[PDB]
C-alpha cells in the first residue's frame, strides 16, 4: 500500500480511472469538432475556436483527476482513448447537441462518482468534485444549452446566414 | 423538461422558490430599518449605512439564487413580498435584535433546503449552498451578536449615549 | 408632529408612501422581465441585462422617496410588493411592450402626484418630482418605445434572428 | 445558551476543542523537530526552516479552530500541549517519517470530525473542515511522502551525504 | 560534550529549558485571553488583538531561547505548556491584570536567570538576558500598569461603556 | 472533391491522418510518463515537469497536422488513441530510453510520409514537413540521447542520488 494511501477505498480509485477515460475522451470529442468547423467546405472559425478551447480544458479536467489519484496514493490506469462518435458534425447547431449530451453525460459520471465518494465516507473525495467538476458541469451545460436555444431560434440549421451570424456576435 | 436540468428535483426547484422570496423579505426588512434610523427623530446614520448595506446584500443572496435556479433549469415562481413585521425599529439595539432574529430564521431555512438537497442526492446544489451561503450566516449571525453584546454593555437602549457612540465607534 | 415638518400635507405624505410602494414594484417586475430572459430556453443575456439595470435603478427612485418622506418629517409605511403580473413574458418585444406599460403608469401616478402637490401648494415637493422624477420617466418611455418600434420593425416576436440581432446590437 | 448557536451539536463542539488541542500539539512537535535540526551536531538549516513553517501553520490551523468555536457560540476549553514523543529525532528522514505518521494522525481525526458533522446534520461544520482542512492534509501527506520517498532514495540516513543535499536542493 | 560548549554551566543551561518553557506558558495564556474576547458575548475586538499580538510575541521570545540553548551548545528539553488557569477572563480590566501578573513572574524568573549567569560567571548569558529580555519586561510591566489604572479609572470593570470606549481609543 | 484539392494524393491524405494518431499517441505515453512521476513513491517532479512538456508539445504537432489535412482539402478521420506499453516506466532512465525509441519510432514515420510526399511530387507537403517536423525530431532525439547517457554516467538506475541529482540540475 502507498504510504500516503489513507480513507481512498478501491472503488473510488477505480472510479476516478475511469473519469480520467471520459475527461481525456471528451476533450478528443471536443477536438474532433474543432477541426470539422476548420474545413474549407464548414468554415465557421469561432465555432472551431470555441471547440479547441473546450477540448484543451477537458485535458485540464483530466489532468487534475491524474493528480488527485497521485495525491491519494492511487495508481494511474490509463486505458484508449474512443474516437468519437461522428467524424462529420453536420452543423454548428448539431455540435452543440452533441457536446450538450456529452456535457450530460460526464455530469451523470461525477454526480455517480460523488455518490460513491459519500457512501464510502471519502469527504476529501465529496468535496474534490463538488469544488471543481461540479458547477463547472452545470454552468458548462448552461451555456450549451443558451447556444443551442440561440440556433434554433435564429433558425439554424437550415439558414447558413443564422450560424454565420451566431458564430459571429456569440461566438466571436 | 428543460434541456439542461439534470438530478434537479421537482421539491429542490419549488425550495428554492421559497429561498428567493426569503432573501427579498429579508431586503426588505434591512431597507425598512435603514430609513427608520434616518427619521429626524431617531437620527443614526451610521446605523441606517448599516442596514441599508445589509439591504443591498440580500437583494444579491436572492439573485444568485434566481441565478441558480436557471443554470439548473428550473422554473422562477416570484410571490409577493410581505412588508415588514414592524414599521418603528423603537431602537438600535432592539434593530439589531430583531436582525438577529431574521438572520437565524433565514439560516434555519438555508439549513433544510441544505438537508432537502442531501436526501434528494443533489451534491452541487447542497455545495452551492454550503459554499456561498452557510458561513455568510454563521458570520452574520456571529456579527449581529456582537453588536447585540456591545449596545446591552453600553446601556442601551436607555442610554442615547451609547447608541450614539456605538453608532460612531463601531459602525461609523 | 415632527420638528422638521412644515408646508407637508398628509395627503402628500400618504402619496409619498403609495409612491414608494410603486417604485418598488416597478423594482420588482423588472427583476422578473430580467431572469426571464437569463432561462436556458430564451438566452438572451442583453434583455436580461437591460432589465436588471432597470431593477436596480427603480429601487434607486424607491430609496429617494424614502429619503423624502424623511426630510419633510413625514412617516414611511411600507406596504407588501406584489409579485408581477406574468411569471413568462413571451418574448422579447412583449417585455418591451410591458415596460412601456408600467412606466407609462409610473408617470399617471407621479403626475397626479405633482397635481396633489401643487394643489396643496408644495412647491418644495412639485419641484422634488419635477427635478428627479418627471424627465427620467419621458426619457424612459421615450427609450421604450424607440426599442419596441425597432424590434417590430425588425419582424419580433415572430423573427427570432430579429431579437437575437437586437439583443446583440442595440442592448449589447 | 449562546445567542448565535444555532444547529451545533454539543458533541460537535466538544471534538472542536479536541481538535485544536491536536493542532496545538504538532505545532509543539515540528517546533521541537526544527530546533533539533539547529543543533550544532546536526546542522541542516533548511530542514530547521522547513518544520518552523510547519510549526507556524499549525498554530494557524489551532486559530481558525478557535475562531470557529466562537463563531458558532461554542466555548472553547484548552487543555495541556503534551510535549512532544521525541526529544531527539535522529535524521532528517526520520524526523520526515515521524512528521507524516503525525499528519495521517491528524487527518484521521479530521476525518472523524467531518464524521460527527454529518452524523449530527451540521452542513456548515462539514464544509468547514471540508474547505480548510481536509484537501490541505492531503496535500501536506502527498509532500512528507514525496520527501520520505526521496531521502531514501539518495541514501538517507546513513549517507550524510545524501541529507546535506537534500537539504540544499529540495528545502532550500 | 558538545564541540561548541564554553563558560556554560549545567544549571544555566537548565535554567534555560525552564524558561522556554515559561515563555511558552506566557504565549499560551494570552491566546486563552484572546479568544476569551472574541467570544460573542464578550466582543471586544481590539482586547482580542491586543492579546493574540503578545500571544506571537511570547512564542518569538521562547524561540529566541530555544535558538540560544543551540548557539552555546546546551540541549533542549521540552515540558507540556500547562494550559492556563482560566477558561473565562471575567473582563478586560481583569485579563490586564491577569498579564500584569504573569508578566511579573516571567520577570522575576529572568532576574533569577540572570543572577545565576552571573553566579556563574557567564557574562554572555546575563548580557543576553539584559539586552533581549529584562527592558522588553519592563515595558511590558509599564504598559500594562498604564492599561490597567486607565481602566479602574473609567470605572471598569461595572461600566460595560469603560470597556468598549478603552477597546476603540487606547487597543485600536 | 474538395473546392481547395490540388496535387494531393489520396495516399498523402491518408498518411497524414495516421501521422496524426502517432502524434496524439506521443502526446498520451508523455502524459503517462509524467505522471508516474509524480507518484509519491516516485516523487521527481522536475521529470514530471519534462514530460508534460512533451506531452503538450506533441498535441501541437497534431493539431497543426489536423490543419494541414484541411489547409490541403483532405478529411480528417481519427483513430482511437491507444493506451502506452507501460504503466509505470521503472526509473527516469528507463523512461528516457523508452521517450528516446518512440521518438526514433515518431522520426521514421515523418520520413516515410517525406518519402511519399516526394514520390507523389506533392513539394508543398514535403517542406511542411522539413519546416515543421523533419528538425524537431532530430533535436528532440539529440536531447534524448544526451540526457540517457548522463543519467547511465552519474550511475542510474541504481544510483537514485543521480536521477534526484539530475532532476535538480539538469530538469529544473
Ligand atoms: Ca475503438
Ligand atoms: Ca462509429
Ligand atoms: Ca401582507
Ligand atoms: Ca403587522
Ligand atoms: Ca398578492
Ligand atoms: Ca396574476
Ligand atoms: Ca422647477
Ligand atoms: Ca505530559
Ligand atoms: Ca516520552
Ligand atoms: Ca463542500
Ligand atoms: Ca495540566
Ligand atoms: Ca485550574
Ligand atoms: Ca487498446
Ligand atoms: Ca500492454
Ligand atoms: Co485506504
Ligand atoms: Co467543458
Ligand atoms: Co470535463
Ligand atoms: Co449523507
Ligand atoms: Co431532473
Ligand atoms: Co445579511
Ligand atoms: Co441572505
Ligand atoms: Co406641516
Ligand atoms: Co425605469
Ligand atoms: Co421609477
Ligand atoms: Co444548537
Ligand atoms: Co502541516
Ligand atoms: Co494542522
Ligand atoms: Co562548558
Ligand atoms: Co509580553
Ligand atoms: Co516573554
Ligand atoms: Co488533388
Ligand atoms: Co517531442
Ligand atoms: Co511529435
Ligand atoms: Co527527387
Amino acid at each position: 500500500t502507498s504510504q500516503v494511501r489513507q480513507n481512498y477505498h478501491q472503488d473510488s480509485e477505480a472510479a476516478i480511472n475511469r473519469q480520467i477515460n471520459l475527461e481525456l475522451y471528451a476533450s478528443y470529442v471536443y477536438l474532433s469538432m474543432s477541426y470539422y468547423f476548420d474545413r474549407d467546405d464548414v468554415a465557421l472559425k469561432n465555432f472551431a475556436k470555441y471547440f479547441l478551447h473546450q477540448s484543451h480544458e477537458e485535458r485540464e479536467h483530466a489532468e487534475k483527476l491524474m493528480k488527485l489519484q497521485n495525491q491519494r496514493g492511487g495508481r494511474i490506469f490509463l486505458q484508449d482513448i474512443q474516437k468519437p462518435d461522428e467524424d462529420d458534425w453536420e452543423s454548428g447547431l448539431n455540435a452543440m447537441e452533441a457536446a450538450l449530451h456529452l456535457e450530460k453525460n460526464v455530469n451523470q459520471s461525477l454526480l455517480e462518482l460523488h455518490k460513491l465518494a459519500h457512501d464510502k465516507n471519502d469527504p476529501h473525495l465529496a468535496d474534490f468534485i463538488e469544488t471543481h467538476y461540479l458547477n463547472e458541469q452545470v454552468k458548462a451545460i448552461k451555456e450549451l444549452g443558451d447556444h443551442v436555444t440561440n440556433l434554433r431560434k435564429m433558425g439554424a440549421p437550415e439558414s447558413g446566414l443564422a450560424e454565420y451570424l451566431f458564430d459571429k456576435h456569440t461566438l466571436g
